[PDB]
């Protein structure tokens, strides 16, 4: 098939490479138009893959069979709306990113919309992309009207193992966003490795109690304590790492906070749930971004 990949960064080059090695017709799409996307990715065994692909061709977009989006969350909805009048109104759009809240920004999209997240790990070092680890990409329908597109998880399985379809993909999205609402902003505000958080159990519970209150009202079964125990287990296992949010902070790149604790605040707001710790952290990180 013909696929346009939106974003030629780490995750976008990992998909372009995999689609490209299965023989699919592919193009990338850049925010700053260029006729080609130069892919240079290192495979998990250290092998290189390096090709020059077509980019930003409107005719190739108008005949594409899948729009695969791999931008950061705060970029997604504007970039998708820009291309949706050109992509066929029958062609499915798959969003892969961390965080939640892009579907609410895309509710009038006519095309089939699918939402997803991955545990594959891909790092960008300058113009080099490193496929750090293999993993699973979970996808599913964004709205009630997108439920008949489970065939994409079978095609994608053949391209970048493993892929799983979930009829209620929001359950898996919240599991990851719950943990990120604790780890990302705390590390960001205390500019510490994940392991520091181990020294702050009482406070982590308070955030988890707020997170747990919003999720329960959203229709999912979780407990504040269960959530707390899991976060601490993640913190122990990733003790020396620098989070994705702290990484953004240290490089002064915009953060995905509007789609992590910002989404919890928005949903908390819609259900009327008290979230003072999450609001403080959200506002703090926003002040750091501005400087």
């Amino acid at each position: 098939m013909k696929i346009t990949v939106l974003g030629c960064g780490a995750l976008g080059q990992l998909w372009l490479t995999a689609l490209c090695k299965q023989g699919h017709e592919v193009q990338g799409w850049l925010r700053v138009p260029q006729p080609y996307c130069s892919v240079n990715l290192v495979e998990t065994d250290g092998s290189i893959f390096n090709e020059s692909l077509t980019a930003n061709d409107p005719d190739f977009l108008a005949t594409s069979d899948l729009l695969l989006v791999t931008l950061k969350a705060w970029q997604v909805s504007d970039a998708v709306k820009s291309l949706a009048s050109t992509l066929p109104v029958t062609t499915p759009i798959l969003l892969i990113h961390n965080g939640m809240g892009t579907i609410e920004e895309l509710q009038n999209i006519q095309q089939p919309l699918l939402m997803g997240t991955t545990t594959h790990a891909a790092r960008r070092d300058g113009n080099v992309i490193i496929h750090v680890a293999n993993g699973i990409t979970h996808i599913g329908p964004a709205r009630q009207q997108d439920g008949d597109y489970s065939y994409l998880a079978d095609i994608l399985q053949t391209v970048l193992p493993d892929v799983a379809w979930h009829n209620n993909i929001r359950a898996e999205l919240w599991r990851k966003l719950a943990v990120n609402c604790v780890i990302n902003p705390l590390t960001a505000i205390w500019n510490c490795p994940n392991g520091e958080l181990r020294h702050h159990p009482q406070e982590i519970m308070q955030i988890c109690e707020e997170v747990a209150a919003v999720i329960e009202r959203e229709g999912h079964h979780t407990s504040a304590e269960d959530l707390r125990d899991y976060v601490m287990q993640v913190i122990d296992a990733t003790a020396e790492n620098i989070s994705s949010m702290l990484q953004d902070i240290r490089a002064l790149r915009h953060t995905e906070i509007d789609y992590i604790n910002g989404f919890l605040l928005r949903r908390a707001r819609a259900h009327g749930i008290a979230v003072p710790e999450n609001t403080r952290l959200f506002e703090m990180v926003k002040r750091k971004e501005s400087e």
